[PDB]
């Protein structure tokens, strides 16, 4: 098996970093558990540092599965409901369309219109909470799935609170060291900067800048090797030990909306396995991710179902990285890349290579 998991690996990204003209490329594919990695390229090209194991790539929104298990252990551990009010959580949130907007509405982007981005200008705490206060939903609560970093990034702000840490407190000590996720980074320290790619995008070298709810909805680094453990651990929650953080896993893959054949998680979203290939690589095209689509709840949501595609896609200005995995199969994929080249050739290729091996 691993000269044929190294041949259809090969046979699907070298052709598609060749037509993408992806700079450097880590690969991780999980394969009855384990591991198996593969890297190509260059992690800095005017110094020609070729991307190994350690080198760290921007997630961009694949943060946001991060996110949605530490939201997932903070329901374990009693602290948040996602039933509860956002007001619950931020009593100066005083404003009337706010009335009926719960945790869960944030973490799964249907609290009625939150926009893709929170707008640059928004700087301070006080910036951002004029920017809620004042924004005006387009739809009622529960009944539009609209992906929005506004969206997620406010649940994972909210979700921390009772905590009493911050939210990368709150991350680095519930979900990345327990997971032993030791260069996984939502703050790249000085002394790991040796080892961060560029990201690439028309000609510049480029690191994500900063931004409100950044470190919430799109500012994980990581390395292939850590991103990996991640899959292991999303695979096979059971052999976890700390229990909120095995029941946060299982609750990110719970299905709480569905919308056409997706289901909505927290961060994470699923489709039965096996999958229609089509149904994913079309529905990752900008035309569909981030339309607005109807949503019914899900009730009670449906427990992890072993039997799914699992998946997110992450872009910065410089970076793309996809994971997918099939829990029932103990089969997964990472791919980690210094540029954002389009998410249908993401998916088709990881989807080509899981196929393979099934």
């Amino acid at each position: 098996a691993p000269q044929q998991i190294n041949d259809i690996v090969h046979r699907t990204i070298t052709p598609l970093i060749e037509q993408q003209k992806i700079p450097g490329m880590a690969v991780a594919v999980i394969y009855q558990g384990k591991p198996y990695y593969f890297t190509w390229g260059y992690a800095d090209i005017a110094k020609k540092q070729p991307v190994t194991q350690q080198t760290l790539f921007e997630l961009g929104s694949v943060s946001k599965t991060f996110t949605g298990v530490l939201g997932g252990d903070a329901i374990a551990r009693g602290e948040i409901k996602l039933s509860d009010p956002t007001t619950k959580y931020w009593p100066e949130l005083t404003a009337k369309q706010w009335n009926g907007i719960t945790l869960l509405h944030l973490a799964t982007y249907t609290a009625g219109g939150l926009p893709l981005q929170v707008p640059d200008e928004v700087k301070s705490s006080s910036d951002l909470l004029r920017f809620y206060q004042n924004w005006q939903p387009a739809w009622a609560p529960g009944t539009q799935r609209l992906y929005a970093n506004s969206s997620i990034g406010l649940f994972g702000a909210l979700a921390v609170k009772p905590s009493g840490l911050s939210f990368e407190q709150a991350m680095k000590t519930r979900v990345f060291q327990p997971l032993k996720l030791n260069h996984t980074w939502i703050n790249v320290p000085s002394a790991e900067e040796k080892n961060y790619a560029w990201g690439y995008r028309e000609g510049k070298a480029v690191h994500v800048s900063p931004g409100a709810l950044d470190a919430e909805a799109y500012g994980v680094k990581s390395t292939i090797e850590d991103m990996a453990r991640w899959v292991q651990s999303n695979l096979k929650p059971l052999d976890i030990n700390e229990k909120t953080l095995q029941q946060g896993i299982q609750l990110a893959q719970s299905r709480y909306w569905q919308t056409g054949d997706m289901y909505q998680g927290l961060g994470w979203e699923m489709l039965d396995w096996p999958v229609n290939p089509d149904i994913i690589i079309n529905g990752s095209d900008n035309k569909i991710a981030l339309a607005a689509r109807p949503v019914k709840p899900i009730t009670p949501p449906t427990p992890a179902v072993r039997a799914s595609w699992v998946h997110k896609t992450g872009a910065t200005g410089g970076f793309g990285s996809y994971v997918a995995f099939i829990p029932e199969k103990e089969l997964g994929i990472v791919m980690l890349a210094n540029k954002n080249y389009p998410n249908p050739a993401r998916v088709a290729a990881a989807w080509q290579i899981l196929n393979a091996l099934q």
